[PDB]
């Protein structure tokens, strides 16, 4: 005997979902559905193909196989960075989504999530426990999708211009993506007319680049930016800089033994962990929130800067929810920045402090990184190692992060945007970074996922009502594109981000507060002066 | 004599003097007013260094108030008590070198400190005999020996064509000097301590007193120093050799003078002073405010360095300073130059006004400079809003000229080896004219040190009474001992000494005594450590 329920007819044949066990309930879950054609050999570095059809039913039970990627052995072991490793087998077949329903699948249409994850545009995947849609459909009865696309080399090394590397193909695996839910996601009971993109970090960056990218918009109708944006110092690379990246890194793996063709074929030969290991080695300078293989300005995709797209579009018809973590650019320190670890409290000299921000602004001239120091230090103490620290983990969120984030959150509102702000505060009592770290740059991920709900994770009762409130805020927004509840008539009411009035919520354990102007005289240095300041340079 | 007020007749080294007693509100005060301390600076002694007055004959009448330099006569609201109280109170003449002193009736019987007033008006303006420059209270209540001076303004005292003999520049600086001369061979026949000498002077006198500290002949002349809401390092208190050789050959021009400097400064000797005066201002750079044309220059005389670097390199170590702001040190000077400004409306301005103030504000910032002046002083929450932009204007003006210089030096000195007390002074005279808008303005501190509210015919409350008390006993300990603090009184809040770790400063109101920390650190940084680097590189 079979369970209806766990059986799909999608375009390109049956699947066969499992029965997963969820605090509250039951849900039906599609795990390693094919949307592609595995994008290997000749494949490498083009634009993903539609999946074929198959035969019979596809077993659709659990996680496939993780994008190719770079292994984080920073601390070896350490579930503070294990937790974001890849979680199944490694290959450049990847090209698989997930999808979470009710159990049983609704009766009605129902909106629909599509999460985009983060790691730089070079790791992540849609199966970290972090990203299991599993509460999301079962409390809030939501329809929840994930795919893996393509990082590193393998979704972003573009020979700009070419036809066999383009670039941007890890973008055009969430678009295909995409389209497979406008036309698939009916047969799950999802609704194609009520799609909301919700993305962390790069994965917030993807989003942020469909709202730009004209082909993607007709595919969603909402769209939610943690902590990323498609604007900002490491979400792109110009055609130039990508077409330096692409040709030095062909050079490290002994590639050609001139064109463009000759070159892309001789990378195509060459085995995955190859293209890796020589991945990092391309970066222009020391630097920390900087990636090799991130989305190129092509003139296609993006057919100009986001900052360009950001100040011309229109965007009248689009709801937005956007925020940041309290301590953004805390983790990046311990990956580059010297007398920084997870295992001192991190105490910094003046002269560590002029050093670190040559690493956090590294396209900073001499002049702007003295402007930098100059606004970043507590002129009442200086040379106080506390303060020196926390200002550093401050230059690293604010330039990459908070005020991105405040730049996009104002164009969109002044085009015409429907734009709801926040600043998630709360430091889970699981955490094992330091508490210097404070709360960390994809530490609010576990929190709206609902994780807090298992009582298996340990979190608080507080935490687990937290989890409840923040999943009825994102799924509110995206049943509505508000992210109020029309029953809740106590709230406080989370108001629009306007550029008048600049108001924002803060997300904590004590009820919602609204508070104006994020971080507006320091983002009025980045996003106003300095640009100013490298301009006349 | 025989029949005269024995308390009242002096020798100094030039001859003999008679003195007034003037009826102070707790007792009577002997004053010496108009005492030549050099011979006139007249005819072909015009743009020259003083020369000591010679000897005169008989009893000299130093009885009443001498000439006031010649000088520009503000004519910016006439009539009105608020600009008129600073102006000429008596006859301008080239002959104005002159003294006061002020001691206690009867004169001490024992070495008594000595305070020695330098007014302000912007090396352009100024003179001795200002009410609210009157020693009589501090003479009669604090027992001290009050002395102020005329010095050479304008044209007269610091016109220059550096180098050359006829016209060195700095001579009212050299006017000053000559004052503590005197001082230092006189005042012990009226009962002074001339080995117990404080300065103390407002704005352009707050300059001066910090280049008699700069000055190697002058620091043999006092002991301690006070500089309230002015420096010698900063936008206005001097100019290059190059500048004052400008704007000096730009005004013999305007006047019919053609240009060697002999020849030039000649024939500038054969004008009419009222001449000067009304070409005085055409020789500035730019449309600006908190800006005058003839100040000190860096002469590598007087001034063997620029004062930024002498503040940076010498050593202060037995060195005593109280140095302090008011609450609104630029909000005046935006009726004198800003559109959009005035004292009869409450000059909401708009964003437009501001950028263009800013301009007039930083005349010698370029566009770069301007646009991170106005970044760091918007209120990014209301960018727009007029009443933050007015303020936020004041605040430019103030900072850039007075409290970012004024920070810039306490820090240098303390680091230094000198002992600093640093103040901000917040209490608006009940009695005060100008708007509410303008706050604290710049010179509004004075009338409370010189213990003006004493005088009941004056109509101050009670409690502005009971402060210039206690500010004329901080004032006072500090000329006495290097301290401001009583050593009879206990908590008593404490004044601490302003140091590089703890940046500690106090609050001059109502309220006793309020210790705060760092004197507009992060906007300062702004000026002092910033803004120089951006204009150093662009
Ligand atoms: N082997 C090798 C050799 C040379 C270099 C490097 C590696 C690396 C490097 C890249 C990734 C991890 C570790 C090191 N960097 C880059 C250093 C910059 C930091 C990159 C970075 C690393 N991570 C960790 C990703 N994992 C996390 C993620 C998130 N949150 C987290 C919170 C705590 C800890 C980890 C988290 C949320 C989003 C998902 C990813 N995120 N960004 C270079 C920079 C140069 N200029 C030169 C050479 C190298
Ligand atoms: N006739 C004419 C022609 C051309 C110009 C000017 C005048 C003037 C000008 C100077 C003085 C008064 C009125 C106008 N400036 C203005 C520049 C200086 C004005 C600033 C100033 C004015 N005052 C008044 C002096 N008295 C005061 C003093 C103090 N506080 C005060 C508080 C309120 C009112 C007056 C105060 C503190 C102590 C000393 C003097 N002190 N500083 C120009 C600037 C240009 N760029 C170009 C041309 C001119
Ligand atoms: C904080 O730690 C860094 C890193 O040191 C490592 O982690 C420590 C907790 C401890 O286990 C050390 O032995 C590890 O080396 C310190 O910086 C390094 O210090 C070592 C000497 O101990 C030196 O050889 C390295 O070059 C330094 N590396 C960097 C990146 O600076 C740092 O000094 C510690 N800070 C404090 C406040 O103690
Ligand atoms: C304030 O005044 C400025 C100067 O205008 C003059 O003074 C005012 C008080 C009137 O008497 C007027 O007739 C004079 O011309 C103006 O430039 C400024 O715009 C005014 N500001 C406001 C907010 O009213
Ligand atoms: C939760 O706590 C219990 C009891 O200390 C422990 O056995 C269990 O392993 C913990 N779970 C996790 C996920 O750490
Ligand atoms: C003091 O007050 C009286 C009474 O109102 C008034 O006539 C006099 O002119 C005032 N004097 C001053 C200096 O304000």
């Amino acid at each position: 005997r079979e369970d209806p329920q766990l059986l799909v007819r999608v375009r390109g044949g049956q699947l066969r979902g499992i029965r997963l066990k969820a605090p509250g309930g039951p849900v039906s879950a599609f795990l390693g559905i094919p949307f592609a054609e595995p994008p290997v050999g000749s494949r490498r570095f083009m634009p993903p193909e539609p999946k074929r059809p198959w035969s019979g039913v596809l077993d659709a039970t659990t996680f496939q196989n993780v994008c190719y990627q770079y292994v984080d052995t920073l601390y070896p072991g350490f579930e503070g960075t294990e937790m974001w490793n890849p979680n199944r087998e490694l290959s450049e077949d990847c090209l698989y989504l997930n999808v979470w329903t009710p159990y049983p699948r609704p009766a009605s249409p129902t909106p629909v999530l599509i999460w985009i994850y983060g790691g730089g545009f070079y790791s992540g995947a849609a199966s970290l426990d972090v990203y299991d849609g599993r509460f999301l459909a079962q409390v809030e009865g939501a329809v929840l999708v994930s795919m893996n696309y393509r990082v590193g080399t393998f979704g972003f090394l573009a020979l700009p211009g070419s036809r066999e590397a383009p670039g941007n193909v890890g973008l055009l695996d969430q678009r295909l993506a995409l389209q497979w839910v406008q036309e698939n996601i009916a047969a799950f009971g999802g609704d194609p007319m009520s799609v909301t993109l919700f993305g962390e970090s790069a994965g917030a960056a993807s989003v942020g680049m469909h709202i730009l990218s004209l082909p993607s918009r007709s595919l969603f109708h909402r769209a939610v930016l943690q902590s990323g944006t498609p604007n900002g110092p490491w979400a792109t690379v110009s055609a130039g800089e990508a077409r330096r990246r692409a040709t030095l890194l062909a050079r490290l793996v002994g590639c050609p033994p001139g064109n463009d063709t000759e070159l892309i074929a001789c990378l195509r030969t060459r085995p995955a962990q190859d293209l890796v290991d020589h991945e990092w080695h391309v970066l222009p300078q020391e630097s920390i929130f900087r990636f090799s293989f991130v989305p190129v300005v092509d003139g296609d995709f993006l057919s100009d800067t986001p900052e360009a797209l950001i100040n011309t579009g229109d965007f009248q018809d689009l709801q937005v929810l956007v925020g940041v973590v309290k301590d953004e650019g805390s983790y990046f320190l311990v990956y580059g920045v010297p007398g920084f670890s997870k295992d001192n409290e991190s105490l910094i000299s003046r002269a560590q402090f002029l050093a670190g921000v040559r690493i956090g602004v590294p396209q900073a001239s001499d002049l702007a990184a003295e402007a930098v120091v100059l606004h970043y230090t507590d002129w009442l103490h200086p040379e106080d190692p506390t303060h020196l620290r926390d200002a550093m983990s401050a230059v690293v969120g604010d330039h990459n992060v908070v005020c991105p984030v405040a730049q996009l959150a104002g164009r969109l509102a002044a085009q015409g945007a429907r734009v709801y702000a926040y600043i998630f505060e709360h430091r889970a009592s699981t955490l094992t970074w330091p508490l210097w770290m404070g709360v960390p740059h994809g530490y609010e991920i576990e929190f709206i996922f609902g994780l807090p709900l298992d009582p298996s994770l340990n979190y608080t009762t507080e935490e687990r009502i937290f989890a409840q409130r923040l999943m009825k805020y994102w799924t509110n927004f995206a049943r509505t594109g508000d992210p109020n509840d029309p029953r809740d008539s106590k709230s406080p009411q989370w108001p629009p981000y306007t550029t008048a009035a600049q108001q924002y919520v803060s997300l904590n354990l004590k009820p919602l507060e609204v508070r104006r102007g994020l971080r507006a005289q320091t983002c009025a240095f980045w996003n106003r002066f300095l640009p100013k300041l490298l301009s006349a340079t």
